[PDB]
């Protein structure tokens, strides 16, 4: 399977600029490209990507998305002087032309096609194109908002034609609406377009009625256009994550795309003068991370906007860091989305309830200057994953996993058995030595990121893992338990949150436990994913653990969702996760190690519908927990 990350960039795309006074376009400058590539170099990220050369898009490639009349017109701009270039530009809204912009527009588009080919040919796993001019405002016969040709639209149309793809997802996280992409695919159910964007009740450029949440697509495309308008500025990390957990991700995992393309404008970041939002550069590590289990990791990230040179470089690095599989930064201070964002989210979920199973329960009453801290260092672990199979069993491990007891650790095991345990089963005592050794190599280390240990006795293993973690000290521990019965886990001090997926319906009592009893049958997969995206991840992100403890008891239908969970759960605690598997199951063990190690997750297939019984259970959990954990909210709360 595919390995690295493509980086596509050429200096030539910085060789056009604005040649006259125009306050509407002053902000789009060649330095955006130079600063972003130079920040990737500074952080050692460009050196770790496969450089793929740019090329020109061909005439027939441009005609996939644009009219002969418009291409013929743009083709004449290289021969124009400044007066003619100014006259030509004024025919369009917020765009300038330059003798070299037609050349550069061909390169930005070809650069995007190069990335698609590298990913679809399995030459790389994923990649990013750093291009100018941007694309997503560009239309069939018009330049618009700095865009000449619609780079990302090309990518989807090209991938449809040349790879016979039937489902492509486009995520536009630029702060502006990509109306050029919306128009291109508005009737096409094979391309799912998602956009959030500063809107302010249509007072913000481009000032379009059809940028609102009620534009869902047309004809056979109904439901495959998703607009989330931001009606106030200052949106934060919590607003962006709420948008992902409660709108985009549920639909994207149900759609099950074969390719993901990101219209990656970083004018949605803190400090940007166009966006005026407040999200930290670190959030793009998580927006990237949360999408990577789709389409077997096949993701093409295409630069659009972003005008604060500092804000821009940091966000580009956080994105490539994530494409490279480096550990995600911890996001602190998360909570409820603001009221305007909850209104936008609840309105889009309601209008989309006719088209997506994650929202269908909503349709019937029966079912209800600017500064900020520099991002910290993200170093990939020497060995990413450590595994301790049962004694004897050697396994075929990925190149970045490794088998594991020191004299010091042996003394600690004896101390613990002497005070707290009596037990002499010499292998469930080797268990404890392995748990303590692997945890020490996770926390007080830097060399290892996560690990998986097979165990016999859950209660002493869990207790030893949990207690050793707490005194390390890891401030908070998220525990994810698949199984029944009660663990030696205390949730009465705030330092532990326990998620439990079980078979017997348990009444929860306090707001530090989430207990999900999902029914038996075919819909267990969709129900689990709905719970993961809409309940588990919101709470876990708000909790912000320093360690994730996963626990599976011996008794297998979740063996189809476990990979997605352990991939997504690595967005917490910088990927520091210890998974305890009770008993040897080679498939589950190999899958756990696969996902812990950063390998691609196999797709689920287009998702069925969850049972209404399960959706009712999940929304009762949300109602019970969302006052404590506001990131769970996907509606505006009632005022007194
Ligand atoms: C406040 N207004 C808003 C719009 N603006 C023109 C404009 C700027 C940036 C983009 C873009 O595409 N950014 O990524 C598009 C149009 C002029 C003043
Ligand atoms: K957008
Ligand atoms: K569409
Ligand atoms: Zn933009």
């Amino acid at each position: 399977a595919a390995s690295g990350s493509a980086l596509i960039f050429d200096e030539e795309m910085s060789r056009y600029k604005l040649l006259w006074t125009d306050p509407e376009c002053e902000i789009e400058v060649p330095e955006r490209l130079t600063v972003s590539y130079e920040a990737l170099r500074t952080h050692g990220l460009a050196q770790r990507c496969k450089a793929v050369p740019v090329r020109q898009a061909t005439e027939q490639e441009i005609l996939l998305a644009h009219s002969e009349e418009y291409l013929e017109a743009v083709k004449q701009t290289p021969g124009m002087n400044v007066e003619e270039l100014m006259a030509f530009s004024k025919k369009y809204n917020a765009v300038y032309f330059h003798q070299n912009i037609y050349h550069c527009a061909k390169l930005a588009a070809g650069a995007t096609l190069q990335l698609v080919d590298s990913v679809m040919k399995r030459e790389v796993r994923n990649g990013m194109a750093l291009v100018r001019p941007p694309g997503h405002h560009s239309q069939r016969s018009a330049a618009n908002g700095f865009c000449v040709f619609n780079n990302v639209a090309f990518a989807a149309l090209y991938a449809k034609k040349n790879y016979n793809l039937n489902r492509i997802l486009i995520v536009d996280w630029d702060v502006h609406h990509g109306q050029g992409i919306q128009y291109c695919f508005e009737e096409d159910p094979s391309v799912l377009y998602f956009s959030w964007h500063r809107y302010e009740h249509q007072s913000f450029w481009p000032n379009l009625p059809e940028s609102d949440y009620s534009s869902v697509g047309k004809g056979k495309g109904s439901g495959f256009n998703i607009n989330l308008p931001w009606n106030k500025v200052g949106m934060t990390n919590s607003d962006y994550l709420a948008a992902f957990f409660h709108v985009l991700l549920p639909v994207a995992y149900e759609f099950d795309p074969e390719l993901v393309i990101v219209s990656a404008g970083f004018d949605s970041a803190i400090g940007d003068p166009e966006g005026e939002m407040c999200a930290l550069p670190e959030i793009f590590a998580h927006l990237t991370h949360l999408l990577m289990p789709l389409a077997a990791g096949k993701m093409c990230v295409v630069l659009e906007g972003g005008y604060n040179l500092t804000s821009l470089g940091q966000s580009v690095c956080q994105t490539v860091h994530s494409l490279l599989g480096d550990p995600t930064p911890r996001i602190s201070g998360l909570g409820t989305a603001c009221d305007s964002a909850l209104e936008s989210i609840q309105n889009v979920r309601n209008v989309q309830s006719s088209y997506w199973s994650s929202f269908k329960h909503l349709a019937q009453s029966e079912t209800n200057d600017i500064v900020w801290p520099e991002p910290l260092k993200r170093m990939p672990a020497s060995v990413r994953t450590v595994v301790v199979p049962p004694p004897g069993v050697e396994l075929t491990l990925p190149k970045n996993c490794q088998h594991s007891i020191s004299e010091s650790t042996a003394k600690e095991v004896q101390r613990i058995r002497d005070k707290h345990f009596d037990l002499t089963d010499q292998n469930i005592l080797r268990s404890l030595g392995n748990i303590i050794s692997v945890l020490d190599r996770m926390m007080r280390s830097d060399e290892v990121c996560n690990g998986c240990v097979v165990v016999s006795d859950l209660s002493v293993s869990v207790q030893c893992a949990l207690q050793h973690a707490l005194t390390e000290p890891a401030e908070r521990v998220l525990v994810v338990y698949v199984g029944d019965g009660e663990l030696p886990v205390k949730t009465n001090d705030g330092k532990v949150f326990l998620v439990q997926i079980c078979t017997k319906e348990t009444e929860d009592k306090c707001v530090n436990r989430l207990t999900l009893c999902l029914r038996e049958g075919e819909s267990l997969t969709a129900g689990f994913m709905q719970a993961l995206l809409g309940l588990i991840l919101p709470v876990a992100y708000e909790f912000n653990p320093a360690l994730v403890l996963g626990i599976v008891e011996e008794t297998t239908r979740l063996m189809r969702v476990w990979g997605h969970m352990t991939c997504l759960i690595q967005g917490l605690a910088r990927g520091r996760m210890l998974t305890l598997l009770q008993g040897y199951d080679k498939d589950l063990l190999e899958l756990t190690v696969s996902a812990l190690s950063g390998a691609s997750i196999s797709p689920l297939g287009p998702l069925r519908a969850p049972k209404p019984e399960d959706v009712e259970m999940m929304e009762k959990q949300r109602q019970r927990l969302q006052e404590r954990w506001g990131l769970l909210r996907c509606t505006v709360s009632e005022s007194w």
